[PDB]
């Protein structure tokens, strides 16, 4: 059901991988680990067109990886591929646009948008936990889970992204890969498990109450998943850290979603709750 591109057909779309971002009249939109994002024009229709740049032969993997977690992953609030590009040196996955970009971006008001409303916030936390919630019901393993991999379509619907890292599902590695500023401790030291989706997802969610990025270079605590010792130790409480950029945030809601997050974080994988848990919480906080 995907479409295969050959590669000069992607080159003549994205004004031949145009390297500069967007503001500066390119085609970059952003860039990972594994590649960088273009902006692509194919048939009247806007594309995201990420060009894999790790040893070549595991970039293949990943490559291929991605194709068949999205052949069988197809959700609402996961993001759908449309095609790649195989043939030539470099590797390209094909994706639906999204207009409004990363969480992350968003959460920054990163190029001038305005803030995210709590009640959004919420719609789209419970959107990232239905996505993943399908990833851990056909039994695969994110491992990547961060704002940066939460997009946002015209109507700020969440789409988890970025399955290059995904598993199918204890299990150990000699490869250790993530965002370190989102890692549950044992996904640090090589352990494979849904339980370090859920611990990630702990992390956005703070993203998400605090408009904090969980890492910033000149910020103490300068790693988010701190800030739950303060509120734990009664150093702060979770009101002097609510983004301040918002209107219409109620504190009982506020507070149910610190509850959920704070059990995600939890530093022991079995106390963590499930997925379905997740839902459960973050439906009973918009009741
Ligand atoms: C987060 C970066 C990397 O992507 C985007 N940034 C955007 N910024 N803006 C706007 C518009 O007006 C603004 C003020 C600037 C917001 C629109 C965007 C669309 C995208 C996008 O469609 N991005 C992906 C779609 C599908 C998949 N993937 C995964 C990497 C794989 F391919 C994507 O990254």
């Amino acid at each position: 059901r995907f479409h295969s591109f050959s590669f000069y057909e992607l080159k003549n779309v994205t004004n031949n991988f145009d390297e500069r971002p967007i503001s500066v009249g390119g085609n970059k939109m952003g860039e990972g680990g594994f590649g960088v994002v273009y902006k692509g024009y194919v048939n009247n229709t806007t594309v995201a067109v990420k060009k894999l740049a790790i040893t070549t032969e595991e970039l293949k993997q990943q490559f291929d990886q991605e194709i068949k977690v999205m052949a069988k992953c197809q959700h609402e609030n996961l993001v759908e591929l449309l095609g790649f590009s195989s043939d030539g040196d470099d590797l390209c996955l094909v994706y639906v646009y999204m207009p409004n970009g990363s969480l992350l971006d968003r959460l920054s008001c990163l190029d001038g948008t305005p803030p995210l409303s709590w009640h959004m916030r919420c719609k789209i936390a419970q959107g990232a936990a239905n996505g993943i919630n399908f990833l851990h019901e056909n039994h695969h393993i994110h491992r990547d889970i961060k704002s940066a991999n939460i997009l946002l379509d015209e109507a700020f619907t969440a789409k988890i992204s970025d399955f290059g890292l995904a598993r199918a599902s204890t299990v150990m590695t000699s490869r250790i890969v993530g965002t370190t500023a989102y890692m549950a401790p044992e996904a640090l030291r090589g352990e494979i498990t849904p339980k370090s989706d859920i611990y990630s997802f702990g992390v956005v969610l703070l993203e998400i109450i605090t408009g904090l990025p969980a890492v910033d270079e000149h910020r103490e605590p300068q790693l988010l998943l701190d800030i739950k010792e303060e509120i734990e130790d009664e150093e702060k409480t979770i009101e002097d850290y609510i983004d301040k950029k918002m209107n219409d945030a109620d504190s009982t809601s506020v507070e149910a979603m610190y509850s959920v997050a704070s059990q995600c974080l939890h530093e022991k994988k079995n106390k963590r709750p499930d997925i379905k848990k997740v839902q459960q919480l973050l439906q009973e906080m918009t009741a």
